[PDB]
């Protein structure tokens, strides 16, 4: 239901978006988002969904906020609020100056460095997912290689078990897209309840694993301790299991249902770098936020101190006045303008390894099963939520049309 209207919000700027189960989510989950854009609504609107917020729905706005972290903290970074209260994750809880010592850590497991590293056994596992499904004919694409490449790439750099999987995939999935079985407060206590004994032994025995290296790196000189480096490892496990896993459906599925994109990727392969691009821009799908320190007058519109703000890093590069034809995909456009990874000072840090998943999966996909559809009669249904995804994506080729290589 809806929360009661705060004295200083004006009525006229209410709008009841509610980003956990929007209106239109049967026309895509993008689509769903970009109802916030039409001619009728303002730049900075207040939904009562949600315990009540505000949404800048403009990439001016979006961006302008994410840069003015004195007033836009990161400090409580999730709506609804008892979520983004409990959310004390490193360094994304973090305001510079103090959150700037931990991403060179970070940097250090997943950093462009460590991606070159990886290089070839991201490959070598793409390949080797692809080519057991290209003879059948058909796949669960979400169950069948969204998941499992993402993940077990992640689960090989952190030195973690591929049986524990489900358990975690429960866990950061209550996160971002609840099904209400559990808070966001107690799965992140789950989350910190199977890193624990983990952060310790790796600090008795360190190894070469992401966790050990942030279990025993240092932060600015001085040793990360035992809390810090699990609030760092929590983050990376949601970033590993959530967010490549779920941008590759929006991918496929869209190149399922458009065989001329198809054709033109396989075509001129070459293009392929700037294709992932543009779909990272149409298919963009994290929103989380930010709480006013103070109150402050923004574009007009009076924010109240303690207020929160969703500012969709998905709608950036869905607006038209970045991107001319915002829903169309054109993977020879000028200039993609987006902030899929975010904007300012918390920009993704894993957005080189995300970039690898994505254009290896495209290049080595086409390659094996160049001619694919959705499977006849199929509803591809989406869910929203702090990051948004496909709930399932069945595909269908003739293995005749099929190369193995
Ligand atoms: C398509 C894939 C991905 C997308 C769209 C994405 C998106 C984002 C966004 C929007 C932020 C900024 C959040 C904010 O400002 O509140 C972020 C931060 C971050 N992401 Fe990614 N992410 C992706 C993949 C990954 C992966 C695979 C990892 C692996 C560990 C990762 C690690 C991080 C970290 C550590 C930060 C925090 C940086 C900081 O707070 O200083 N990301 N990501
Ligand atoms: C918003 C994020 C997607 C981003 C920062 C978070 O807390 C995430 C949920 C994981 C990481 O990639
Ligand atoms: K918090």
């Amino acid at each position: 239901n809806l929360a009661p209207l705060p004295p200083h919000v004006p009525e006229h700027l209410v709008f009841d978006f509610d980003m956990y189960n929007p209106s239109n989510l049967s026309a895509g989950v993008q689509e769903a988002w970009a109802v916030l854009q039409e001619s009728n609504v303002p730049d900075l609107v207040w939904t009562r969904c949600n315990g009540g917020h505000w949404i800048a729905t403009r990439g001016q706005l979006i961006r302008e906020a994410y840069e003015d972290y004195r007033h836009f903290s990161s400090e409580c970074p999730f709506i609804p609020r008892e979520a983004g209260e409990a959310y004390d994750f490193i360094p994304t809880s973090m305001d510079p100056p103090e959150q700037r010592q931990f991403r060179a850590l970070a940097n250090q497991v997943v950093g462009m460095p460590v991606v070159d590293k990886l290089e070839n056994r991201i490959q070598e596992l793409a390949c080797s997912l692809i080519e057991s499904l290209r003879p059948q004919g058909q796949c669960n694409f979400t169950e069948d290689y969204a998941e499992p490449f993402p993940i077990r790439i992640f689960m090989l750099l952190a030195g973690l078990p591929e049986e524990d999987i489900p358990h975690l995939k429960y866990l950061t999935d209550q996160m971002t897209r609840p099904d209400g079985s559990m808070t966001f407060a107690e799965a992140k206590e789950a989350l910190y309840d199977y890193l624990i004994p983990i952060i310790e032994q790796r600090r008795q025995k360190p190894g070469t694993d992401a966790i050990s290296i942030v279990a025993n790196g240092q932060v600015n000189g001085r040793p990360i301790t035992s809390d810090e480096a699990k609030r760092m490892c929590g983050l990376l496990l949601v970033g590993g299991l959530e967010t490549v896993v779920n941008f590759l459906s929006f991918s496929m599925e869209f190149l399922a249902k458009s065989p001329e994109h198809r054709q033109e990727l396989i075509e001129r392969p070459e293009r392929i770098p700037a294709a992932c691009e543009e779909l990272l821009r149409r298919f963009s799908l994290v929103a989380d936020g930010r709480i006013l320190t103070s109150d402050y007058e923004f574009h007009g519109v009076q924010l109240k101190k303690g207020d929160q703000i969703l500012l969709p890093q998905m709608l950036s590069g869905l607006d038209e006045r970045e991107n001319a034809c915002p829903m169309h995909v054109d993977f020879s456009r000028q200039k993609v303008s987006h902030t899929t990874f975010g904007h300012g000072s918390h920009l993704c840090l894993g957005q080189h390894l995300a970039r690898r998943e994505i254009i290896v999966t495209l290049k080595e996909w086409l390659t094996r099963i160049p001619d694919f559809s959705i499977a006849p009669g199929a509803q591809i249904q989406h869910k929203s939520g702090i990051v948004s995804g496909v709930q399932a994506l069945p595909l269908v080729w003739d293995p005749a049309t099929t190369k193995a290589v």
